[PDB]
């Protein structure tokens, strides 16, 4: 079914996605300046087609390079490659939304993004700070009005600003009130959160499934436990007994395994590497296949413990995650 040459999966507006993308969140501060760049390049002479991004990554501009450096000599067209970009919390404002799209086109420096998202469902105090915080370490909030930010997310694909509108880190009480919007022109056909096998969003995941919207599985491997925002109370994913012992039966390592696991159920993956070896590992994931058992018995890794928590907004409005999904 799904091969090295072809694995992309079907969105309900008619477009697709590869199954596979390479995720670009990297550490600013502790983070080589053209380390994104040099690893967008690799993923897409390996074979991905498919790469995450943000504005609020700060890399955005190094994506771009990449991108346009692999169409012009003749790796990739502009169509081959699926580019997600996400709207930042402080950018929720209907009027913000399309400046806010702009920019990022300007700063990749193309005509449009594959995939656009809404990046949380909190709305934050718009302004120059992607975190607004006062005087007392205070929060400075938003009032979220979700069905209008995405009415205007919905003018920008009508513009042919972008192919694709989707959500990110979205319950089920957030969907349903973008498909139950009277006038809903464009559905969401994705919803980007984190999941693996120690969070496999089987509630969430069956009801994006029944509404024809794709689930991307953001920090597939587990994350990279930086405590200041991971809640590293759950062991490492990659040090799982279960995970390492399948790995030897395949001769694959445990991230080929997990990687594995959520593709075969239509769960697109985006890994970040900016190593050269791994960004070559995450690929090899098409050649063997995971049993029916095995399936359960990775799925039966569970946890409910998020790696993602985001506490320090857990009295927004709009956090995502008192729900059960
Ligand atoms: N929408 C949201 O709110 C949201 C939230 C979190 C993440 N994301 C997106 O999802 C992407 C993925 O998640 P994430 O970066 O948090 O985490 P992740 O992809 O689960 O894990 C990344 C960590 O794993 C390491 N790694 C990668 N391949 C490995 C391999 N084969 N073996 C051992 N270690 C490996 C990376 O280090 P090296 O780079 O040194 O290999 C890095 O420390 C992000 O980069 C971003 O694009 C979105």
């Amino acid at each position: 079914d799904l091969s090295a040459a072809s694995h992309r999966i079907p969105l309900s507006d008619g477009n697709s996605i590869p199954i596979i993308g390479l995720g670009t969140y990297s550490e600013p501060k502790s983070t080589p300046k053209g380390a994104c760049a040099t690893s967008v390049k690799v993923a897409i002479d390996t074979g991905y087609r498919h790469i995450d991004g943000a504005y609020i990554y700060q890399n955005e501009h190094e994506v771009g390079e990449a991108i346009r450096e692999k169409i012009a000599e003749g790796k990739v067209r502009r169509e081959d490659i699926f580019y997600c970009g996400k709207l930042w919390a402080t950018n929720h404002v209907p009027e913000m939304v399309r400046p806010t799209l702009e920019r990022t086109l300007r700063v990749l420096q193309l005509d449009y993004v594959d995939l656009y998202i809404i990046e949380v469902p909190m709305a934050f105090k718009p302004g120059d700070e992607i975190y607004p915080r006062d005087e007392n370490g205070k929060w400075l909030y938003h009032k979220s009005n979700l069905c209008a930010t995405w009415e205007a997310m919905e003018a920008c694909k009508d513009a042919g600003l972008v192919k694709s509108l989707g959500v990110s880190n979205f319950n089920r009480r957030q969907l349903e009130l973008i498909l139950n919007k009277p006038g809903l022109k464009h559905k969401p056909v994705s919803n980007q959160v984190e999941c693996h096998p120690y969070f496999t969003q089987p509630k969430l995941l069956k009801f994006c499934q029944q509404h024809d919207i794709v689930i991307t599985a953001y920090s597939p491997l587990g994350t990279s436990r930086n405590p200041i925002w991971v809640n590293v109370s759950s062991p490492p994913l990659l040090k799982d007994a279960l995970l390492n012992s399948l790995g030897k039966r395949y001769n694959k390592t445990a991230a080929q395994i997990v990687l594995r696991f959520n593709i075969q159920r239509g769960v697109v993956v985006i890994p970040k590497s900016f190593n050269l070896e791994r960004i070559k590992e995450n690929f090899q994931i098409f050649d063997f296949s995971l049993t029916e058992e095995e399936m359960k018995d990775i799925e039966a890794l569970n946890k409910n413990v998020r790696f993602v928590e985001l506490l320090m907004w857990r009295d927004h409005p709009e956090y995502p995650f008192h729900d059960e999904y």
